[PDB]
């Protein structure tokens, strides 16, 4: 194809031609990165031989007028059938649009056009304006919760890595202290035979869950195997344990051959029983279908495919035989290991009633939003989403960042991007199971970089993000989508929206009732001057740092750019003294900001390069978002401890142990402490005060 064929077939395929580059200045996409985009992409060639009738797929918000457009000529018949099932019926003319019968409920309709016997269907999705918002939202309360990682929390109980008892238990006593909710990290399912690949960030998948989270402890079947308690009351086992424990840092490799070996028994008995039990876990895999078996497939083969070679990290390095998953050899693995497959189906069971059991407790302490669920923005290509739905990705492009001022590279984040022409082919089945997958017994979800709902920075295949170009999908539909599934689980949406949003989405976004999200460290204009707590804006989550970013402490030292040199992430010594002076100048404004708006003692000194961290500054900090006007508070654990270490350092892949560093005490000692219940308690006093 020449430019100006391609130009338009790549227009027509949702790929915007230009993008603002790093010195600010509109640049075309080139012709190479539109044919590679475009042959990435799954169109269907349209034949226009007696193209259909109606579409198949409309979305409609509940309370206006639905005009249906019909193609064609000739009389069609039509009937409307809701999900809850009451049935219109009607004749129609090809030409001639005509509206849909008024006040139809929300939710997933099926409208079906006859003439002759031609059939033509179309799902009508009929959806709220606005996600759902608790009670205490709409009555303008200022709510406060925890923000954790779930891996880095210690216990007496757990086997060396935090986990669903602990989360129980830590629901407790953030609700016993006017905690609302408990934030977590994406729990999606990642690699049991490949446990050292720890980033919640290139899940297997973003439907089923990390099976390294069961408490064991609360498996009945555990206690019950006399092989297990054997094997638990080995020297070797306590003595393996006691080391997980004590570390410092998560070993997920020994945490994962402890929890699989006591399971894999565990399950041994389990396997026999014929009770309640059996029942509501075979119940559970039938109503879930076939994108579980795929899951507990993919694992069950992977378990075997490292033993053959531990460089087996995912299916793309599988023999090619075995990445097909319809191939005799796949289908002659199910048929043979299929209690091996049995055995992680069996797992998820676990992950999910126990993170249900959770959510129960959250509820018993009426917590308004109890839990805050993670939504990570995609899969990794070699995990068992890729592997069993292939269609519905584009695995000859990567997402990532385009070049910017901050960052004038551009990211890669790789991840093969959702199809945006399989999404609405499929008439949005899989934005709708994600939403159900990731909804499900929890109060609140947030979608990490809600701009994907409106388009992606595609990158083919293995070029730099500079190859890359912007990639659009139907906003609309999916936030109305969104919205619709946000009000049918009772589950309020917050959406990620750090860096660049054109001024038209964020409108959309706030009237969709999508909560925005604000970070401390960024919520300062260009002279660093931070914005005032009153002036957050109602409809969002305050915060003062995130997972990518340093502690209170580490900020306040320095702590980041110090290590970062140490770790080689900083060879430019021109670039790190701008970034010394930077952070001084964020310090002093912030400072300023503490003072100004009553956070702080009047002793307290004003000058910030003479101060280091202290208890005082530590809550002045908290405080400072605490009295936001923002509607929630997201509190790390780690500012409780005074921690000075990060949890992940972005840019790095193996310099720092990144989704490892466990907090520096364990929940018994952490809530027995009299400085973190005075800490928590003037915070929360704090919150009551906003209004």
């Amino acid at each position: 194809m020449e430019s100006k064929r391609l130009d338009n077939a790549a227009l027509a395929a949702g790929i915007s031609p230009n993008y603002i580059n790093a010195h600010g200045k509109p640049q075309s996409i080139s012709a190479e990165t539109k044919r590679r985009l475009l042959d990435a992409m799954h169109q269907r060639t349209a034949t226009k031989v007696a193209v259909t009738p109606v579409p198949n797929v409309m979305v409609y918000t509940s309370g206006k007028k639905m005009p249906m457009v019909v193609e064609g000529s000739g009389e069609y018949s039509w009937l409307l059938t809701t999900e809850e099932g009451t049935q219109y019926k009607g004749h129609v003319t090809g030409g001639k649009a005509f509206n849909l019968p008024t006040k139809l409920p929300e939710g997933y309709h099926t409208l079906t056009l006859t003439q002759d016997d031609q059939r033509a269907h179309c799902r009508v999705i009929v959806a709220p304006k606005r996600c759902y918002e608790p009670q205490a939202l709409l009555n303008k309360q200022k709510l406060w919760g925890a923000c954790v990682q779930l891996y880095t929390l210690r216990s007496e109980k757990n086997w060396g890595i935090g986990d669903f008892g602990d989360l129980k238990a830590m629901l407790v006593d953030v609700a016993k202290r006017g905690g609302s909710f408990i934030g977590l990290n994406p729990i999606h399912a990642l690699y049991p035979a490949n446990p050292e690949s720890a980033s919640p960030y290139s899940p297997s998948s973003r439907r089923w869950l990390n099976v390294i989270y069961i408490d064991v402890n609360a498996v009945e079947d555990f206690h019950l195997s006399e092989e297990a308690q054997a094997w638990w009351q080995l020297p070797t086992t306590q003595q393996t344990l006691q080391q997980a424990r004590d570390a410092d840092w998560v070993d997920y490799s020994t945490v994962t051959a402890l929890k699989m070996t006591a399971l894999r028994m565990a399950w041994k008995g389990f396997a026999q029983r014929d009770d309640e039990q059996m029942a509501a876990f075979r119940q559970f895999v039938a109503e879930q279908g076939d994108s579980l078996f795929w899951q507990a497939a993919f694992d069950a083969l992977h378990a075997q495919q490292v033993k053959e070679d531990e460089m087996r990290w995912g299916w793309p390095a599988w023999p090619e035989m075995y990445q097909n998953v319809d191939s005799p050899e796949v289908r002659q693995f199910c048929e043979e290991h299929r209690d091996d497959v049995d055995f992680y189906l069996w797992l998820q069971w676990l992950a999910y009633s126990q993170f249900a059991a959770c959510w129960e407790i959250s509820q018993g302490y009426e917590m308004p939003i109890g839990l805050y669920r993670d939504l990570a923005v995609g899969v990794a290509e070699g995990g068992a989403e890729t592997w069993c739905d292939r269609e519905l990705y584009c695995l000859k492009a990567s997402v990532g960042a385009p070049p910017d001022i901050l960052g004038p590279l551009g990211q890669n984040w790789g991840l093969p991007p959702m199809d945006p022409h399989i999404i609405t082919a499929r008439a949005y089945e899989p934005f709708i199971e994600l939403l159900r997958a990731n909804m499900q017994n929890c109060g609140a979800l947030r979608i990490d970089h809600v701009m994907s709902m409106l388009r992606l920075w595609w990158i083919p295949y293995g070029e730099t993000a500079d190859q890359g170009a912007y990639v659009h999908y139907p906003v609309d539909d999916l936030l109305s989508i969104l919205a619709l599934e946000s009000k049918r689980h009772r589950c309020m949406v917050i959406g990620e929206d750090l860096g660049t949003v054109p001024v038209e989405i964020v409108g959309k976004l706030r009237s969709s009732g999508v909560y925005s999200y604000k970070v401390l460290y960024f919520e300062n204009d260009h002279e660093k001057t931070f914005r005032a707590p009153k002036a957050y804006p109602e409809q969002s989550m305050a915060v003062a740092a995130t997972h990518d970013l340093p502690t209170l402490r580490g900020y306040w030292e320095c702590g980041d750019l110090t290590l970062g040199k140490t770790l080689g992430l900083y060879p430019d010594e021109v670039v790190l003294r701008g970034l010394y002076q930077d952070r001084e100048l964020a310090k002093q404004g912030l400072l300023d900001a503490l003072h100004k708006y009553g956070c702080l003692p009047k002793r307290a000194g004003h000058k910030a390069s003479l101060m280091s961290m202290t208890p005082t500054l530590n809550r002045g900090l908290q405080r400072y978002i605490a009295d936001s006007n923002s509607a929630l508070l997201g509190l790390q654990p780690e500012d409780w401890l005074d921690m000075a270490e990060p949890v992940n350092i972005p840019g790095t892949s193996y310099q720092y142990k990144n989704w490892r560093r466990k907090l520096s005490a364990t929940l018994e000692s952490m809530f027995a402490d009299d400085g973190v219940n005075k800490l928590l308690k003037d915070l929360d006093r704090r919150r009551r005060s906003a209004h």
